């Protein structure tokens, strides 16, 4: 009845978002740009619980130390004014010319080393700032052409440079966390570490794996044709789902970034059933664009419409896990023998358990429906409100 | 001049591939059955090192232990007769009706001791015929809908198998390794492990991750739009390809298992490349299968033309890092320095060198071409064989 | 509050649909057969229209002239007991092993002879039962390879074979239309026709265009990542939207012919909402397989939900069309002046026009949003029922 | 031996290719802009046949008539001296902000108008500088929302437009014909008239059809999933080939516009080997940018590598279809008999005979082999140049 947020429903934004000024790469800028402190103020009324930043969205590049100084004291009195907090941020490592090849990776060293300076200038406003998650998303990080880059070499570039940002934080007393952001392509013709599986399997070699988690986005997985909640549900399972991108994407196709719950709408409907019973405690951020087609108006209304959205799904995941017709479809199709141990019994009393082998009826348990086409239309009428 | 295949090249094809009967889902068989004896003959033949095979090639399903030595008789005699090897195996989960919701991820408990169960016996077999790799495909395990697979528990469900697997090739003393293979979709709307990342990040949390690599798949990646070759370099990178599955893809469709070159030729001259140039010394294995349209004279033409093409590649690949303008490129677009730390002199020197940030000149640096164009136009000549 | 068909709402099936026995190319049958005839009784108990055919559904090929009128005897009792019609029928032509290189366009002209009279003999078997609707989808159309199939001269033989076809009927006096399913890949690499595009423009260098339209199906467009809605409209706009194939698809991957309002439920809505606008009042055919996943029961269950998803999103596209709030939104993205000409007035007013160029004020229109981001939200909430 | 361009060989560039500075929607320019006086001396001196251009890439958007006179003199005298022609001429509605809900199908009425007035003001200038074809890219005509588009509403908007250009062009008596290039998106969420299909259906329902063609692009199609080679085949078969835009894709993704050559290698050679035999007469166009890592000397390093790859591709299809090897595997697979009429004797004549069904021996006809992979694989050692 009720889809109105409250900043407890920690819906966050970045600057970036509501502040795209509509340039793609057919076209000009259709919007004015935004003030920083004019957006915090209108999110804020709005209902959001806070908003992000790259270091180049809020401090404009080669600014002195004094413009720099003087741009985030007025940020901070929007943070106070409004009660807006700031839980991520992140380093733009990708507009500016010279990271036409990379930042990490880049080809030359040169590069690779302003790259980390520019990157730890920033970790150490977003500690100020009281961030708990710094997002990297290596978006120049690829190639367009097989010879430009040896890919051993650059991972392990990337590792080197993960290793050192994680042993500044450490020496510094920091408690900030990593958040890998990974995507499969655009704007590099491919990019390294293209899918959450790739993130994490990277992660598992740094030298302090348990400081680094990853950020997946709704549109990067299904840029790659891949289940976003599967995905989700790995990187739960291994204990990295530090932050989250959410918005709404048509398929495989360049990145549409539009609000969250536009696109594919059943796979946000099971991505919001599997955040919320999982229990995922961090930020709902969205990382959208309004299209170029909208005035400001229309910015503040897809905007709003982005948390509208995960609250209705919200709703109708909860009403359908709590529905009693649910949970007997659920145990018809042997959702709860899947949570349970396959051979608690051990290896030994399996190889002797002839029920297990030689006296298994095949047959017998080919024949047994799954029930899963019921259960899904269960999940179908819940998504509509169709329920009777 | 000479594209000729001997048994030295390491060429090995499953006893599924040139034996596909031509049945698809739209449409009846076009060829009869082979003999597994007339394939391994047929294959050496042509000049290739050995076969592979699943449990269910080679015994047929239901087979009495007694016509199950039969078999494997009359197989090793073949094996002996010609010389081919065995170098791989694999079990058959996924055509069976049993299977119909996965083998070690169905929902149904028994039928998940029995997929084990399968496994084991055919492990010894494996080792009896002097594999040195036991391939996995979980073809079965996934989900057409969202509530029918709570994902998290699968996993649980995927390590506790593979956990188990490892048990037993521990406490029965086998020098066997297991090699996951990944693919995003076909036969389930979505499969568990989708990709080579995903893999090999599973993998980093079986108890005894050293005895898992991967199996990567080139059409298989590349039904998810991802780029092979940088997929394979990942897994280099982390010590993980146990074994690797050749075969071609036009794109983001059903699995098209091309005979290696078809598909994108291309990514198959860079995948060469750095199989080659990386040293991999495992079999070169096809997983193909010739198409329906033709007769048992197109098969071995179709499983010769893998052969041909990969070694076309491999002198197009060795030329083309032989030559000394190519070398000059690699270093006029500065991948010498891609292979140099970016910071050996460690973090605080790093901290304390203006030349990495207040006095980097970013313009003079963005300026610089990385040439990459001209390096990969010396790739194209190199591939078409088309230098002067 | 009730979505309970009646036939009148025109729902169709075919018999291979809910007889789909679960074969796909990695895994053997799920289910048994199921007879014709107790297909129409179960379909006709849930609230069908009638049933569908390909000539092989019905009658065995390699059948008798003697078993063929027992066949068809069988079936028209059924049609007869339970009121269901038959308003389509269409010719097997990709199962057989003779169509692994086509029916119309196989390189062999005995066999583009045989393909025609196959489907000759059926068509007088369709307008027997009461067809008005002839399909014809060309799975075998196609290659894998590019020498294989020179595409015009496969073009001027598929030209031919449907110009005899209309000669055929019209030679005969019968009221038969012919619907072309386009498909872009899948049984054969690439398919002919792969589009609605491209199967209407063939259209109109038949002979006698006007006998011939398109049968468009959900999930063949999606597998080419194209909008649906937007073709049935081009279709629509051309007068060739013969009959129409539901079914669901999660993107680009082999065919899933997941049930009705699975897969792309946005997609789904807007092509509801297009088809009760436009007034079309052909079949509403479901071309579906229930996954191999289920039992019997599941199969009607699945059957059942195309059909309530359908009536579902039918009442929450005309509740959005009727809802004055929508109506003046759409008013406000000016919906109403794209229906109106452009220049009514002609050319040579329009070339004299200076407030049509030299007067026009371009900074003042493109600073006009156009406040479809609001619009799309009202859309969301209506299919969702969240309305407040 | 020799793969040096001469402008007999009709190829041609954008001014908009060379001279794209790099900007892309992530990140800023990384080269400056070239004059067009520049780009016309260069790209003569590397062989070309001539350029096209926007409107607004040759005259400044806000132009005065007098600043235009001394653009257009300007660029007039580089043709003069140079040699070089202009073959086709195209419009910019898409850049501007006015365009952000589209040209010809803008659902602001205005907005129509003016792009209407802005094309014909540059047919003119086409005219006057002797170009044969005009390009019409609707890039901004579509949508990112259901309810924001009614497509039928925008054929006829956009039925309306061009049925108006060619009245303009007839009363003015001037021999320029109008080509249509699809794309299926970016940058809106799906363009109308997706691929080169859907194009061509809708010219057959202009009011003077034969003044339109198709300017298919090979990224554009590829987009799609689609064979670039089959959709070009329907589009000569159709007479409507009047122009192509040459460039690279690596599959479903943004466009990528890499140099021709590029991306799917086989795919070139095919459409090579088709543009050639079917003797297409007009302009080699390459639509390509050089990727944003390149400086000004690898801007004319990837514009040469465009030329050289179609002149060798020319050359290995040449060979390929020379051989006498492949012209018997051409008639073993029976490419002859697909030339060759179906029924040449009609239809009574096919009615009646019993070799064509009564005693068509199908099992014998199924089991001949089409014997595709042995001429695929000519196909790959010629391209190769692997020939022995
Ligand atoms: O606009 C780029 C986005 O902002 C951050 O860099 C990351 O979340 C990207 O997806
Ligand atoms: O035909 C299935 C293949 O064989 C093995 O199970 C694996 O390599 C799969 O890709
Ligand atoms: O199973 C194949 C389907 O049945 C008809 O041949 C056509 O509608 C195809 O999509
Ligand atoms: O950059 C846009 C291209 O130029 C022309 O407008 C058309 O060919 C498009 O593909
Ligand atoms: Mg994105
Ligand atoms: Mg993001
Ligand atoms: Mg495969
Ligand atoms: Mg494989
Ligand atoms: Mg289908
Ligand atoms: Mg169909
Ligand atoms: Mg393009
Ligand atoms: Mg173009």
């Amino acid at each position: 009845m009720n889809y109105q947020p409250t900043p407890e429903d920690r819906f966050t934004f970045g600057l970036w978002t509501v502040g795209w000024q509509g340039r793609d790469p057919f076209g000009d800028a259709t919007r004015r740009a935004l003030d920083p402190v004019e957006s915090v103020r209108r999110l804020a009324e709005l209902g959001a619980h806070g908003v992000t930043f790259h270091d180049d969205d809020l401090i404009p590049f080669g600014s002195s130390d004094s413009e720099r100084e003087e741009h985030v004291k007025r940020f901070r009195q929007a943070l106070d004014d409004t009660g807006m907090k700031v839980p991520m941020a992140t380093t733009n490592l990708f507009t500016h010319p010279v990271f036409k090849d990379g930042g990490f990776t880049a080809n030359d060293r040169d590069v690779r080393r302003y790259a980390l300076r520019k990157t730890i200038r920033n970790i150490d406003l977003a500690v100020e700032l009281g961030a708990e998650t710094y997002v990297a998303w290596g978006g120049r990080e690829g190639a367009e052409s097989g010879g430009a880059k040896d890919v051993r070499d650059a991972l392990d570039r990337m590792k080197e440079a993960f290793d050192l940002l994680g042993e500044y934080v450490t020496s510094q007393g920091y408690d900030i966390r990593f958040a890998i952001e990974p995507k499969p392509n655009e704007p590099r013709g491919d990019i390294l570490l293209p899918t959450v599986g790739h993130a994490l399997a990277f992660i598992e070699r740094l030298e302090r794996p348990e400081l680094y988690g990853v950020n997946p986005e709704v549109g990067h997985e299904q840029m790659a044709g891949l289940n976003f909640p599967h995905g989700i549900a790995q990187a739960l399972w291994a204990g990295k789902l530090f932050h989250i991108d959410l918005n709404g994407q048509n398929g495989i196709k360049y990145d549409q970034d539009l609000r969250f719950g536009a696109g594919d709408l059943r796979a946000a409907f099971w991505l919001v059933d599997l955040l919320e019973s999982a229990g995922y405690s961090g930020p709902r951020h969205f990382d959208f664009k309004p299209p170029r087609t909208e005035d400001f108006d229309g910015v503040w209304a897809s905007a709003a419409g982005c948390m509208r959205n995960y609250l209705i799904l919200k709703e109708r995941a909860a009403a359908f896990r709590a529905d009693p017709e649910v949970q007997e479809a659920l145990r018809a199709s042997r959702l709860d023998e899947l949570a349970r141990p396959t051979a608690a019994d051990g290896l030994q009393a399996l190889l002797d358990d002839r029920s297990a082998f030689e006296e298994f009826d095949v047959d017998a348990a080919a024949a047994r429906g799954m029930a899963f086409e019921r259960l899904d239309q269960l999940a179908m009428d819940h998504l509509l409100g169709a329920r009777g």
